[PDB]
């Protein structure tokens, strides 16, 4: 199968790794996996000015405020089960955020902090009918309300809660009040489920008691039946926030009717479905093996016809040391990472099934060793009911000798494995930074980008709407509004010159630029720096990017284009010049 | 040749590029081309905290304000014109800033911001008998003062500079005043000449203007002369800086003694000392030529020995429409980009020489179309007497269709050439973000890392020493030190534990929590992340990290280790508690 993509070749695939604790979102082509596209989200990018210009920080709203992020996991829209390539979604774990990419431009266009909670780590996509929510975890137990009163994790009142948010509009849509906590989230392919697993059933601050229990749990989740009491308006809220809240504990040991608590050894860690629908499958991690729930068997489960939650385990395969991600190759075997034994782990669901009724067999098909030490991996397309069997990901976490020494910060090794055959085969050791936990592959004909702007879009529409209160039409001016010690240039960009060149204001006054890149000609960027004055920014063909900056230093001061688009580019400049206070 | 890595295989080269003004520098390997690590420097990283940290900030001293930058020209100090390993130099175009990176460590430790200058561009390392000086060029023309009094380019105080820092020190060691501008710059192999590129002699502010006269000119430093007077006390200096300055503009058409000026067509970019130290020469941009300075030449020229300034051109190749930048073989053989015919044009320099002499010989070699619109190119030890004539890397501005679409933005396409025989030959196209400009390889021999850290690195020495202040040992310690409202956390790390679990302040308090790793195996690296308060930093084996900010938010709160440090690194967390107001 494939591999090298030689000089005017392109990729099969797209990928899209999640930057980790650097914060931004990677695209990858497949299975040359070279870097393709930085995308920013959580991180400050200094190429872009995402981060820095008026469109990127209204979006981020008030974590403006922050240069940081912590992501894990991308995840692409679906309708039928299929990935529709509209949206990616991302978690932020640093500071409680969930993040959405449009697809047709590579941009972060809506970006949410969940109230009330600490720490969103896991999240996954609804699967069908299509990507309606996105449910995401907050992973650690706080007081409610946070006010310094009560520190406890045994009160009453402290807690985590488990979100969902409208894919569309990105706004809250609800939240479930869970016993313990949560760490990783997946959804069934029917949009009644969806389940998390939990590793802090104990609700411990220390390690040997967050160890405690020889089970822990994966949570399910009654959407339908969560949806059905936000209708008829039975909920809550807390503090300062909207968002309807249900009760999703266990009440004087008996079941909320929204959650069902499915007992698994031992601080599991992965909960990844069969793409086939049947299953959850939640990774033991301090067990040796994978807990299977029959979601076949979930309406039973909720319709209280079952007497033990156990009873919808129909398979818990020994595998071997540290299993912590499952996926899966659409021909009935999935595929797990073992992390002390650093070993992928190819084997049969079906006989898994089979061997926990008690029937004589073997369901492990193949270990692969992988260097070292695997997180999370990636089947392509395992997320969807079209896996199609062909390319693996396993993201390992300690890199070793594989790369080149570059001093005492190592890359991780993301190792691409050929999985179309019987055997896996390792074919490719990809170093990565700041530590991508996972990843997602598409087709390249389930990815649709737009060539260049339309002047419409929405990502600086509002940038527009000011435009127009100033009677500027974007697409042709070039002048300079005065409002008070408020600036507000706007002008037209074409390699290679500024659509203005000079202008002049007073030390302190505070200056907007608006640049509207009106070239036709496809990849002809252009960039707009302030000299000293920490300004950056792109503006993209038939793109509209402002900035907002104060001009504290009086004298003549240079803005150049930064993006080298032209042969007379190291001449496209322009004279900022403030007259002194 | 070459050009396939494959698992358990390893590069044979290192390579160093500018992340362009994405900020950051990157290490690759070739031929692989893979991105082994990212090194940060003016961008802000949020995966090891570099423009968070205390040791961070403080080498960035002032400018830790500026979250952007805008890197062009990476180089690794020599010693008797070959690579010694030690340092890696960068400059910022964006906020006016030269960097040092420690190649054992792959970390920044120092860095400056050039005094009464704008734009740090062009950069080159004196080569023989060692790196003393670091050359650096301040591109754009300021007023002196610049105070907003004058805004005229064409004032007799309107200027720009030549920048010389001692590489070791990383303090200004001298600064030149020149005529027109500087674009880019290198020198020769004995350490009293450099030379510069200059595009703006008319001291133009727009596009037309920029291009008036049919010839610049490179301009020639005499740096013993500058050395001269400066010990000899003859120097001028500008405000508050105490940086020596001096005078190489021209006089009343007589020239200075430091400097000489050699008429080049046509508005020149790229300034490249081949590798035999025989030529400084300047790629022609707007001519369709290169021009070719003898270094043999340049002491009779300082003498007045010649009787005009043309006199050192030996050679001007026609090459092709829109020459950008020279790099060499050690073969006698000279590659220089072309913009607007997107090629890399070979040709003789000894050939090129004997037909500007008159002889008629077909000096131009092979040329190869290149995707799209190259930049710099660079061929492997190129800048060294042991250029190798292996690799070449030519650093292109336009992708078009060589990638996947990702949107409006496109990546750059670095393009890896193989030069090792007869015929240039294109092996791979290499996407990279953010504009890289140039790049720089090393033999893979050529540098040396740290496996793990030494307790007594210079890099956080100043925070070891103020744990002696609070009575702390570093590598044991695991203490709470209140100070009135200050509080200053010390622990140690050691995965999966972090060696203070919990601590308690009131509401408004300044925490600075410094950690040690004291894990002794290679790769065991942690993080610290404290949720919803914007902090996050890399701590890697056997060293001190320390970062500081404001408790402003009663309640808990939950720490975390960012870096997969464990099989229990889920676990690897702690809770800071907020005493309310
Ligand atoms: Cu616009 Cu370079
Ligand atoms: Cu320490 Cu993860
Ligand atoms: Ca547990
Ligand atoms: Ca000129
Ligand atoms: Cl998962
Ligand atoms: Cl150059
Ligand atoms: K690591
Ligand atoms: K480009």
């Amino acid at each position: 199968q494939k591999i090298h993509v030689g000089p005017g070749e392109l990729d099969d695939y797209y990928g899209f790794w999640s930057g980790g604790h650097q914060g931004e979102v990677r695209v990858l082509g497949v299975p040359s996996m070279r870097e393709l596209m930085r995308i920013p989200v959580f991180n400050v990018d200094s190429a872009t000015g995402w981060g820095l210009t008026n469109e990127s920080r209204h979006i981020m709203g008030d974590s403006a405020k922050f240069l940081n992020g912590d992501c894990h996991h991308p995840h692409i829209s679906m309708t039928d089960g299929k990935y529709d390539g509209k949206y990616l979604f991302i978690n932020d774990k640093a500071n409680s955020r969930v993040a959405r990419i449009r697809l047709d431009i590579m941009k972060c266009d809506k970006m949410i902090t969940v109230p009330n909670v600490q720490a969103i780590h896991g999240l996954r996509l609804q699967k069908v009918p299509h990507t309606k929510y996105v449910f995401a975890n907050a992973e650690f137990i706080i007081p409610h309300p946070n006010d310094g009163k009560v520190f406890d994790l045994q009160d009453e009142n402290s807690y985590t809660m488990y979100n969902a948010i409208d894919a569309e509009t990105m706004e809250m849509a609800f939240q479930v009040i869970v016993d313990g906590n949560l760490d990783n989230t997946d959804a069934d392919y029917t949009g009644r489920f969806a389940a998390a697993t939990c590793y802090n059933s104990e609700k411990a601050f220390d390690l040997g008691g967050m160890m405690r229990n020889e089970r822990d749990w994966v949570v399910v989740f009654d959407i339908h039946a969560v949806e059905a009491a936000v209708k008829a308006g039975d909920f809550i809220t807390l503090g300062d926030s909207k968002t309807p809240v249900l009760d999703g504990r266990k009440k004087d040991g008996k079941d909320s009717k929204f959650t069902r608590y499915v007992p698994v050894p031992k601080n599991p860690h992965g909960c990844n479905t069969s793409s086939d629908g049947k299953y959850f499958i939640a990774a033991g991690k301090l067990s040796p093996t994978c807990s299977m729930i029959a979601i076949d068997k979930l309406p039973d489960l909720f319709a209280g016809k079952l007497a033990d939650p156990r009873d919808v385990i129909v398979g818990e395969p020994e595998l071997g040391l540290g299993p912590l991600h499952t996926t899966f190759d659409g021909r009935g075997n999935a595929y797990t990472t073992l992390f002390i034994d650093s070993q992928v782990v190819k084997w049969n669901m079906e006989e898994a099934v089979r061997a926990y009724k008690g029937e004589k067999v073997n369901y492990i098909k193949q270990k692969l060793d992988v260097h070292y030490q695997p997180g999370h991996l990636h089947a392509s397309l395992c997320e969807t009911n079209e896996a199609d069997g062909k390319w693996l990901v396993a993201l390992s976490k300690f890199s070793k000798d594989r790369f080149l020494p570059v001093g005492p910060l190592h890359p991780e090794n993301d190792q691409l494995i050929d999985i179309s055959g019987d055997e896996m085969k390792l074919v490719h050791d990809g170093p990565t930074f700041a530590e991508p936990h996972d990843c997602i592959m598409a087709r390249r004909d389930q990815i649709k980008t737009k060539k260049i702007w339309d002047r419409n879009d929405p990502f600086f529409a509002p940038t527009v709407e000011m435009a127009k209160k100033d009677g500027i039409n974007l697409d042709t001016d070039n002048k300079v509004i005065r409002d008070g010690n408020k600036v507000r240039v706007y002008m037209t960009s074409m390699a290679p010159a500024f659509g203005v060149q000079e202008f002049t204001v007073k030390q302190g006054d505070e200056v907007t630029v608006t640049i509207t890149n009106i070239d036709q000609i496809e990849d002809v960027s252009h960039g707009f720096v302030v000299v000293n004055h920490g300004v950056s920014m792109e503006i993209s063909p038939q793109q509209t990017s402002s900035i907002t900056f104060v001009a504290d230093k009086p004298g003549l001061h240079w803005y150049y284009c930064s993006w080298f688009c032209h042969a007379l580019h190291m001449e496209m400049v322009g004279r900022m010049m403030v007259e002194p206070a």
